[PDB]
Order: C-alpha cells, then structure tokens, then sequence
C-alpha cells in the first residue's frame, strides 16, 4: 500500500481566457500597468489561484530537509430545506390516501306539466375522486475507517472532527434531497400543462412596466379570494374557492429583487401594493417562463412514512457501515387553485378537461360530456369530439351527447380535440374520457 | 377612454367618479340621475360603486 502521483502539472483543470503574465508583460499603458512594479507576480499568479494534488517540496538551504505542512483547517457546512413547513403528519399504515369532492348542480325551470311524469327521474351527484401513492423509497450509504484515517492526521481534534463532517454530511444530503423532490413536484406539475397559467409580460399601457407583473398578481388573488369562487383556477373545472391566509405564493429571487428595487422603493405606502399571500423564495424554477407559483393551503400532499438510521459494523475490515432509510409520498392535489405566473412564451391551449373522467353506462344509455378549454388568450377555440371505442353503432354528438349501440362489448375512449396550430402541420390538445359497459 | 390605457385615463375616471358622487348628494337634489327625470336626492352613505 503505497499511492503516489508524477509529474502533476500547477494548472490541471484550468482554461485561462488570456495569459495574465503576458498581459502584465505587454500592454505598455494598459489597466495592467498597476502590477508592473510586483517584482514577484509570477509566482503569485501560478500558486495564488490554488493547488491540487501537492508533491513533497524541498527548501532551498539544504536540499535534503523537506517543507512540511504549517495549518491544517477543516470546513464544514449545515443544510436544511425551506419548503419543511409544506409538510403533514406520517402515516404508519396504509399506502393509497383518496380525496373526494362534490360539485354543485343545475338549475331547471319550474313545469308543472312536465312534472307529471318526471317524479322519479334521477340526476347524478357530480363527484371526483383522486388517489396518491407511496413514491419515494431511498437511503444513503456511508462508510468510517478510522484505523486507516487515522494516519491522515496529527491531532485528535482535527481526526475527531473529520469524522462528524461525514455524519453532518449524511443530514445535509438528506434535506437537499428532500428540497429537490419538493421542487420537481412543481416543476412535473408544470410540465404537464396542469397550472392555469398566466401572462404577465405583456403590459397594455404605454408605460405598463414594473407595474404590471404585481398588478396580475393581485388582481388573481382577489380573484381567488372572490366569495363566489370559481371553476378556472384548478384542473378539475371545479366550482371551489380560497382564502386569503391560505393563498401561498412561492417566488423566484429575480422576480423578488425587481419588486423590490422598482415597486417597493418609489412608491409610499408598499401595503397598498406589496404581495398579498404568503411569500416564499426559492432559487428559481427548472421550467423555461415559470416565474411564480401561487398556490393553497391544500394543494401540498406530502408524507413522510419512515425515517430511520442503522449501522453495522466490519471487523475484518475494521469499518463501519452507515445506512440512513427514507420513505416518503409526494404528490398533490387537483382540486385545489394552482396559478402559475409566466412570463415567457406559452401554446395557446395548454388543456381541455372532461368533466366525467370515468363513466359507466349500459348497452343502450347515453351520456353527457362537458369540455373545459384552459386557454391563455381572448381567442374562443373548438372542440371536436371522437369516440375510439371500435364497435359500429356508437357515435357521439357534436355538443357532447355519447349514445351506445345495442350490441357491444369493449372498453371506450372519448376524446374532445382542439386544434391550435396551423393549416398543414396540425397541433393538437386532447382531452379523454374512460367509459365502461355495465351489462 | 380606457381605465387601462394609460395612468392619465385611471385618473380621469377617478375626477368623473368623485364629481358625479359629490353633485349626486347635492342638498337640493337633481333630476339629471334617473330615468324618471324625478327631483330627488342621495346620500353618501347610501352609494355603492
């Protein structure tokens, strides 16, 4: 056992722009001028920078002492994740968590003559159900010779040192972990066009600038806030509304520093146009225009199912074994408001919702379909309705009306299509509907 | 015009509001407000815009 290393150049991994020696060399009367009189730049500039992987040096005098090491410093660092509050309670048991809703009906006109043979008649309870998984199962591995360590070191506080740094870092990782997952959460939400999104660069007055970005915000919380509520503000298309203590606004450090320099700065009274829910900074998104996420209390559905260390412990090897263990469910919720502030390029749909994802219906029934466009223009767009079930006989009317032919027996698919590019080279946004055949 | 426009128009809009709200709770009552062109009178408490 033995490690060495030849010939390790100074400059290893380094691509230098331009020469720093030659530019100081050259350049009589440049910016440079300043670093002529240094008598020993050279040496500044070829250690200064630092130096990997050192080689026993030996000093000038005699030629046979060696240089040894003067200071010896340890840096360690503490890590943790600001979305924790995000959070709920752990579930010991259990692995499906199911979330149920119910919509509100429509209104019929009072016929005393068509009631007479409508007394019976039923009208479905609009419901939706949702269900989240177990996703995330992971642990971290670490190994500690300190036999082998101890030879590294010439003092105890320093070898006693080192070894925590390793167990500090097997924390840090954890948390860092944890953010990223709770990042990706929102970014694979935006990814599949599941935000309603809003454009916030595009003023329409002649100075619209540094004011329209929290002009939308706000006008999109209070209409949030609206006591009516609202079905454009989730996935569902579900009539549902918010409140004000449970609207949070996750920001990015960009959009945060250029409220803070334009708008809170030459304006009086900044709580008449600071941010109205709760903000939190995060460093950025991974999408290509997200700036801001606006979201609710409930929207957030992660758990966390088991967090646990154990150790072992090789003798023959003389080391240990570190294994840190960490299940967790992440997910969130479609039937909460989720706003997502772009300020970028956008498709003109982003989504079309069935409003009966899953229907079952007999052999000679019929079904109504609703098509909810998520549109992020003032242009009125089509929906073109298909049905994919295979047998003859099943068509679907252009309003949304499925009827059933008599004989028939497969699983069906409905489809509302919307067309957003142009002539020649077709775009489209498709929304599906599953239906079953009860006899 | 158009609220929306420019920072002119809002204040525009705000002059027009305030003004037609302070002549509309005149004492003396007008009949420039109604669509039976009857003399009568508001009350500032009693206006929602």
């Amino acid at each position: 056992m033995r490690i060495t290393f030849n010939d390790v150049k100074t400059s290893l991994g380094i691509t230098e722009s331009y020469d720093i020696v030659n530019a100081i060399r050259n350049s009589q009367g440049d910016n440079f001028k300043s670093y002529v009189p240094l008598a020993t730049a050279n040496n500044v500039a070829e250690v200064g920078a630092g130096i990997l992987i050192n080689q026993t040096v030996q000093n000038d005098f005699i030629t046979s002492l060696v240089d040894r090491i003067g200071l010896v410093v340890i840096r360690q660092v503490s890590l943790n994740n600001p979305l924790k509050k995000f959070k709920k309670g752990q579930i010991p048991l259990g692995r499906t968590i199911e979330e149920i809703y119910t919509d509100i009906t429509k209104e019929k006109q009072y016929d005393a003559e068509e009631a007479e043979q409508k007394v019976f008649e039923r009208e479905m309870p609009n419901v939706k159900t949702l269900f989240h998984e177990r996703n995330r199962q992971g642990f971290y591995h670490q190994t500690i010779q300190d036999d082998s360590l101890k030879t590294a070191f010439v003092s105890w506080g320093n070898f006693e040192s080192f070894v925590s740094s390793i167990i500090n870092a097997i924390y840090n990782s954890a948390e860092v972990d944890e953010y990223e997952y709770m990042k990706l959460l929102v970014d694979n939400y935006y990814s599949k066009g599941l935000f309603t999104t809003v454009k916030i660069d595009e003023p329409t007055s002649s100075t619209g600038a540094l004011t329209e970005f929290v002009k939308k915000m706000r006008a999109t919380a209070r209409k949030l806030t609206l006591p009516q509520g609202s079905r454009d503000w989730n996935s569902m298309a579900v009539r549902t509304r918010s409140y004000m203590e449970d609207l949070h606004l996750i920001i990015d450090a960009d959009l945060e520093a250029e409220l803070d320099v334009d708008v809170l700065a030459k304006a009086f009274n900044m709580n008449r146009t600071d941010f109205l829910g709760n903000v939190t900074v995060i460093d950025g998104f991974a999408s290509t225009g997200l700036e801001a996420v606006l979201v609710d209390k409930d929207w957030f559905m992660v758990y966390d199912n088991l967090h646990k260390m154990e150790t072992v412990r090789n003798p023959r090897g003389l080391y240990w074994n570190y294994y840190y263990h960490v299940w967790q469910t992440l997910s969130v919720s479609r039937f909460a408001n989720a706003v997502a502030f772009v300020s970028g390029d956008v498709p003109a749909v982003t989504q079309v919702i069935v409003s009966p994802n899953i229907a079952a219906v007999k052999q000679g029934g019929q079904q109504q379909f609703t098509a909810y466009v998520r549109a992020t223009n003032a242009k009125d767009h089509k929906v073109v309705w298909s049905v994919e079930g295979g047998s003859t006989g099943t068509a679907i009317t252009g309003d949304g009306l499925l009827s059933v032919s008599g004989n028939e027996d497969n699983q069906l698919t409905v489809k509302a299509t919307v067309d957003i590019g142009t002539e020649d080279k077709p775009k489209l946004v498709v929304g599906e509907a599953v239906v079953s055949i009860r006899p």
